[PDB]
């Protein structure tokens, strides 16, 4: 969908800014410091949802440039071992979020960051 | 949800830069100039959809800044209209792509965009 590569840079910048923002709103209510509102988080968590799937097709073929380490697009294999790590982490986040625990909220929160956290310290600068 | 003002603007720029994304790739099948796949287009729209949805709270009160014009702010009730116009433009939109129907689509992509632009000629410089 993009006319040049430097339009899937500019794209894939802009959903990690919106996955940053929707789930980091969440860290007061997961520390306990904001209230727990089940169905306020069940809603942002589609949210963060849909925004978590989009990057990953504006990191493939032809999408090289940017400040992104290179092995994304030469090593695109292990790229997509983290893309399916973190996905599957945001389906138990889901998960956490629709069953309205807080406890389970804590723990799916905790997963996600840290596959977001794996990917950038193996590819972003 | 943004610990300083220039937050929310990072945020609405970015959801903008998506929404154009997911509008404007469809540019090619609505002229027919690419093939219509009616679940293709149903996929894409439902990300619009949630797209479409998420600039607004960053406009709101207390984000003044960034480059937009400043009657954003201090004409809040006109800025909220255009966004109701949108809004309904959307679910139109999503009606269309979830009918399967190409006429329908073509339509309502054109409701949706000049509702994009009819904002922007009054708030964007
Ligand atoms: C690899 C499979 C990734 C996962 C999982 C996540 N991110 Fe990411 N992110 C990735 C790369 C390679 C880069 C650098 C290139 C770029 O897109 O900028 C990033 C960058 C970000 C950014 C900065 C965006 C910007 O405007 O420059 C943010 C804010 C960001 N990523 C957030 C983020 C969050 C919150 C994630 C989990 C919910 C997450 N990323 C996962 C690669 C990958
Ligand atoms: C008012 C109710 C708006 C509607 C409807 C749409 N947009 Fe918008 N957009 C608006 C403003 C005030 C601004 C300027 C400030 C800013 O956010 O940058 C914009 C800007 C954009 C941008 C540029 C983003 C950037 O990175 O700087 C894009 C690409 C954009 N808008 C796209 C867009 C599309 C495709 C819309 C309909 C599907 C649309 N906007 C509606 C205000 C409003
Ligand atoms: O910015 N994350 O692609
Ligand atoms: O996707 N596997 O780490
Ligand atoms: O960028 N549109 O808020
Ligand atoms: O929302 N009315 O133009």
């Amino acid at each position: 969908q993009f006319a040049k590569p430097e339009d899937a840079v500019k794209y894939r910048q802009s959903a990690g800014t919106l996955m940053a923002s929707h789930f980091g709103r969440m860290t007061p209510v997961v520390k306990g410091q904001a209230p727990y509102d089940a169905a306020q988080i069940k809603a942002n968590v589609e949210v963060l949802k849909t925004l978590s799937a989009l990057p990953w097709a504006a990191f493939g073929p032809g999408t090289e440039g940017g400040d992104a380490r290179p092995e994304i697009w030469s090593d695109a294999a292990s790229f997509k071992q983290k893309q399916q790590a973190f996905q599957d982490n945001i389906v138990k986040l889901s998960a956490a979020a629709d069953a309205g625990d807080l406890d389970k909220l804590r723990a799916a929160f905790g997963d996600v960051g840290a596959s977001c956290k794996a990917c950038h310290d193996a590819y972003r600068k």
